[PDB]
């Protein structure tokens, strides 16, 4: 059961939970690879991995995906963790330098990560690990747009360590366009492809049912996850949050906030409901008698599948957790699972 003020009756009751059948395998073979990359300490792997339940929330997304994709993609997600993790400790720590280098490396990384698989720096060999395999499932094309949207989510990164150490939370506005980059909206909507072994061409995937669905089910998990981690985020003097923004800029105290926040997560569940019905009438007009327009037809379903089973495993990650639990913890300010 979920709290009140966190319960989205819509997804409990239409958008059912689901969960790939690599999963059992996927949690532990995740947690080895956190452990031999030494991407966190081993006794931090041991106590706490499998309650971050970082690959339950991948096993629920990707759906259909062959288990090799869903592998890479888990490391790439546990990965994407420890990063936000460290981000955050460079931050509190001042280590202005620490962090531009490591900005410097992922951009190089990123376009050539065979070359850094053997990386000194432990967090550039694990990035270099998962994109190496996952630029191994499709054509070179989706390799490169995969890269041109990640080199923007390192840009955001780097922004939001600009306001931290200056103490600047973003207007409500600003904040909104450079949360669909530090969540990395665009890259998770690229892993749908491999999912279902397919690169979409540019014309399907901006149509504008599927891009507006895409974004849709980005938003919600981003915004929801503003609303489950608001009181992690208020105790580690976290500035990007939309709670954050608009207790900051308009004025609204906490509650209002949450009330407001909680709305604008509920519109988005009603929102991609009504574009959900238009990206499966435009799977059906790909069916065009084809083998390749079947092809596209059941890559696009797949796909649109997958950004409704996000609304669910992103929901169910956040009350299962051990990542918001800051009720627990001895320091609030110092989750027990990061590095300090
Ligand atoms: N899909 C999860 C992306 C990892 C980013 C980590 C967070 O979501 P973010 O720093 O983006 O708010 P959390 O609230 O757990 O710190
Ligand atoms: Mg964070
Ligand atoms: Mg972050
Ligand atoms: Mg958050």
């Amino acid at each position: 059961a979920v709290p009140p003020s966190l319960r989205l009756p819509v997804i409990e009751a239409a958008f059912p939970r689901q969960l790939h059948p690599y999963w059992p395998k996927l949690q532990e073979t995740t947690r080895t690879w956190l452990l031999e990359k030494r991407l966190m300490p081993a006794d931090k792997v041991e106590e706490y991995a499998d309650g971050l339940c970082y690959t339950d929330l991948m096993a629920g997304y990707y759906l259909g995906a062959p288990d090799e994709v869903l592998q890479a993609i888990a490391d790439y997600s546990a990965w994407f963790f420890v990063w936000d993790d460290r981000h955050d400790r460079d931050i509190v720590h001042g280590r202005a330098g620490a962090w531009r280098r490591l900005r410097g490396l992922l951009h190089t990384a990123l376009d050539s990560p065979g070359d850094h698989l053997h990386h000194e720096d432990t967090l550039v060999a694990g990035f270099a690990d998962s994109v190496r395999r996952l630029y191994a499932f499709l054509p070179a094309t989706w390799n490169a747009r995969f890269a041109r949207h990640f080199h923007t989510v390192i840009e955001a990164y780097d922004r939001e360590f600009h306001n931290r150490t200056r103490g600047i939370v973003p207007g409500v506005e600003e904040y909104l366009e450079l949360r669909r980059l530090t969540f990395a909206h665009w890259i998770w909507t690229d892993l749908l492809e491999p999912s279902s072994g397919c690169e979409l061409p540019d014309a399907v995937r901006k149509h504008p049912a599927y891009r507006r669905a895409a974004l849709l089910s980005q938003e919600f998990a981003a915004w929801y996850n503003d609303l489950c981690s608001l009181p992690k985020e208020i105790a580690g003097d976290e500035v990007h949050n939309l709670g954050i923004s608009l207790i900051t800029h308009h004025s609204l105290t906490l509650e209002e906030a949450i009330g407001e926040v909680r709305r604008r997560v509920e519109e988005c569940i009603t929102e991609f409901l009504a574009v959900e019905r238009d990206a499966l009438r435009f799977a059906d007009e790909l069916a065009d008698g084809t083998v390749r327009g079947k092809e596209l037809s059941g890559a696009v379903r797949a796909n649109v599948g997958n950004m409704r089973n996000w609304f669910s495993s992103v929901y169910w990650f956040h009350h299962e957790s051990g990542r918001y639990m800051v009720d627990s913890w001895d320091d609030r300010s110092t989750p027990p699972y990061v590095n300090n």
